[PDB]
C-alpha cells in the first residue's frame, strides 16, 4: 500500500501535532491507519555522530533544500561567520518564502516538534473563548488540555536551579529589566525534560540544549512527539508512518473515498516513484502551510469542487515580532545560554496593546549584552492563500504593513522597558537597514482552514463527508500564546467525537 500504492483505511497527511494526536487515536480505536511524511525519520547518526547539527555547526541537515546555511534569526551578526553552502537536502527545518513573509516550519516525522522550541503554553480561557466561540470551553479546561500537557510530557523548570544557573542569567536579566518597569514574568512550561537539562549543566549526561542546540533539532533531552504520541500510535499495532512521501493532489472516489497522488524522493529530492494511495477516512495534518496549500489546489484544479470560499483564508502568524534591546554593560546576559526558554513577559489582556513575548536566548557562545525576545501580539490583520495554476502553488498575500498593528503592541511595551531602565533597541540584529523589530517572520503560522469556516467545529471539511483538518491551520490567526498545546488539545477533542460519530 505505501510500497506500491493501494487502500488503507485511514491516511493520515503529516505527521505533526494535529496529525500524531488523531492518529494514536484512530490506532487504539482500531483503524489501520497510514502517516504520509515528506521529510525524514530522524534517527542516523550523521557525520559527527549525532542526528541533528547544532546552531554553532549548521550543515545540510539543518535547511530543507537550501543552498547555503543561515543563521538563526537574530543572530546574524555572530553566526554568519559558521554559514557554508550545502547540497540541498532533506533537512529539517524549512524557510518557506512568501511575497512579504517568512514562515519556518519542521520537515520530518514529529513536524515542528523536532524543531520548536519546547514551549509548552495553555492560552488563557478568556481569549480561547473569544476566538472560537462555537466551542465549549469547559470540555477544552476541563478535559482536553489536561490530556495535552500529560500526553506530551509537559514538564516544569525547578526554580532554586533556575536562580543559580549561569545558563538562565540571560532570562534573570530580562526578568529584572522587566521588573523596573512594573511588568511581571512568568515561567513557561516545556516538554524539554528539565531534569535531564539540569544534569546537562552538571556534567552528568551530552548537552543539547547546553550545548546550542534547538532548531535543527536537539540530539538529546527535548520530547518531540516521535517520543510521545507517535511512539504510542506506532503501539497501537495500528498504525505505519512512511516517510519521504507528500502528498500533491486529492480526489474524492465515485464511491465517497478519497484518492491521493504522493510523490516518493529520496534525500537528495530525486522522484523514485509517483503512487496512486487510496481510503475511506482522511485526515490532513500538513500544517497550517501544507493543509491550506491542499485544499485549495484541490478546489482550484478541480478536484474537490465542493470545497468553500473559506477555504485559504484566515492566516495570521501569530502576531509573532521579534525584538531585541542593548544591556547596560553591568547587565551582561552571559556567554552560556540554554537554548529552551524558560521565562516569558506576560502582558496578555486580550487588549490590542496585549503582548506576550518570551525571553529568548541566544546562541553566540560569548557576550553580547543582548537580550532578544520573541512578542506574541493581537492583531486583527489576515492574509489569504491564493492558488496559482502556472506554478501549481499556493501564494500567501500577506503584506509587511499587515504586520504594523503587531510591530506597535510590541514597540509600546517594550518601549515602557527601554524607558524604565534607559536602554535603547538594537536596530542591527536583521539586516543592514536600521530595523528594531523584525516584522516578516512566522514561527507559528495559524490559519487557512479555519474551525466553524472552512470546516465544521470539529474539522470536518464543509463540502465533504469523511475528510478532516486536524492541524493549525484550523486556529484563526491567533491564541496569544506558543500554540502546539492549543493544536493539540483541539486535536484530541476533534478526533474523539470524528471517531464516535463518522468512524
Ligand atoms: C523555530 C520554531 C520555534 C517554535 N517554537 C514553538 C514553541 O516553543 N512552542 C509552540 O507552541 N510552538 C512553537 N513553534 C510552532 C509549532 O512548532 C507549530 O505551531 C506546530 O508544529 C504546528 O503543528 P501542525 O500539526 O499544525 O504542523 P507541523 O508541526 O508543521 O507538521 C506538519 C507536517 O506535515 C508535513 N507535510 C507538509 N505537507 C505535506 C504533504 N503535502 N505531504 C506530506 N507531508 C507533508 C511536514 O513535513 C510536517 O512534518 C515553533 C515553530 C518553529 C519553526
Amino acid at each position: 500500500s505505501a510500497d506500491n500504492g493501494g487502500y488503507v483505511p485511514a491516511v493520515v497527511i503529516g505527521t505533526g501535532y494535529g496529525a500524531a494526536v488523531s492518529a494514536l487515536r484512530l490506532g487504539e480505536a482500531g483503524v489501520q491507519t497510514l502517516m504520509l511524511e515528506m521529510g525524514q525519520l530522524w534517527n542516523q547518526p550523521g557525520p559527527d555522530g549525532n542526528i541533528f547539527c547544532g546552531m554553532l555547526n549548521p550543515d545540510k541537515r539543518s535547511s530543507w533544500f537550501k543552498n547555503r546555511t543561515e543563521a538563526p534569526l537574530g543572530s546574524f551578526l555572530w553566526l554568519d561567520v559558521v554559514n557554508r553552502n550545502i547540497d540541498p537536502y532533506a533537512g529539517v527545518l524549512d524557510r518557506v518564502n512568501y511575497d512579504q513573509m517568512s514562515v519556518y516550519v519542521g520537515r520530518g516525522v514529529g513536524g515542528g516538534s523536532l524543531v520548536n522550541g519546547g514551549m509548552a503554553v495553555e492560552p488563557k480561557r478568556s481569549y480561547f473563548e473569544e476566538i472560537l466561540p462555537r466551542v465549549d470551553s469547559s470540555e477544552m479546561y476541563d478535559r482536553y488540555f489536561p490530556r495535552a500537557n500529560s500526553m506530551l510530557r509537559v514538564n516544569h523548570i525547578d526554580t532554586k536551579w533556575f536562580e543559580d544557573t549561569e545558563w538562565y542569567k540571560f532570562a534573570r536579566v530580562s526578568r529584572e529589566q522587566a521588573g523596573k518597569a512594573g511588568l511581571g514574568t512568568v515561567f513557561v512550561p516545556n516538554v524539554y525534560d528539565f531534569g535531564y537539562m539540569q544534569r546537562e549543566a552538571a556534567g552528568e549526561v551530552p548537552k543539547s540544549a547546553l550545548a546550542t542546540e534547538v532548531i535543527y533539532g536537539n540530539n538529546h533531552g527535548k520530547q518531540s512527539l516521535d517520543k510521545t504520541y507517535l511512539a504510542a500510535a506506532l503501539g497501537t499495532g495500528k498504525v505505519t508512518i512512511q516517510t519521504l512521501h507528500q502528498v500533491k493532489t486529492i480526489r474524492q472516489t465515485k464511491d465517497g473515498g478519497y484518492a491521493l497522488t504522493v510523490e516518493q524522493k529520496d534525500t537528495d529530492g530525486k522522484l523514485l516513484a509517483t503512487k496512486e494511495i487510496s481510503c475511506r477516512y482522511l485526515f490532513l495534518g500538513a500544517g497550517s502551510l501544507g493543509s491550506t496549500e491542499l485544499l485549495v489546489r484541490a478546489r482550484d484544479t478541480g478536484t474537490l469542487p465542493n470545497l468553500n470560499s473559506e477555504v485559504g483564508a484566515g492566516w495570521g502568524p501569530n502576531g509573532n515580532i521579534m525584538t531585541a534591546r542593548a544591556n547596560h554593560m553591568w547587565n551582561p546576559t552571559g556567554a552560556h545560554q540554554s537554548s529552551i526558554p524558560a521565562l516569558g513577559i506576560d502582558a496578555w489582556d486580550n487588549s490590542d496593546s496585549s503582548v506576550f513575548a518570551q525571553i529568548a536566548p541566544m546562541p553566540a557562545g560569548l557576550e553580547t549584552w543582548v537580550s532578544l525576545y520573541l512578542a506574541i501580539t493581537k492583531n486583527p490583520q489576515r492574509g489569504t492563500f491564493v492558488y496559482d495554476a502556472a506554478t501549481d502553488r499556493a501564494k500567501l498575500n500577506w503584506t509587511r504593513d499587515q504586520n504594523a498593528p503587531a510591530v506597535n503592541a510590541a514597540k509600546a511595551l517594550f518601549d515602557r522597558i527601554n524607558k524604565a531602565n534607559g536602554t535603547i533597541y538594537r536596530y542591527d540584529l536583521f539586516g543592514t537597514q536600521l530595523k528594531a523589530f523584525a516584522d516578516d517572520f512566522c514561527y507559528q503560522p495559524l490559519g487557512g482552514c479555519v474551525l466553524g469556516k472552512a470546516t465544521d467545529d470539529y474539522g470536518r471539511v464543509a463540502g465533504y463527508k469523511n475528510l478532516y483538518v486536524t492541524d493549525g491551520s484550523l486556529i484563526p490567526g491567533s491564541v496569544g500564546v506558543n500554540p502546539f498545546v492549543t493544536i493539540t488539545a483541539l486535536a484530541e477533542r476533534n478526533v474523539e467525537r470524528i471517531i464516535k460519530q463518522d468512524v
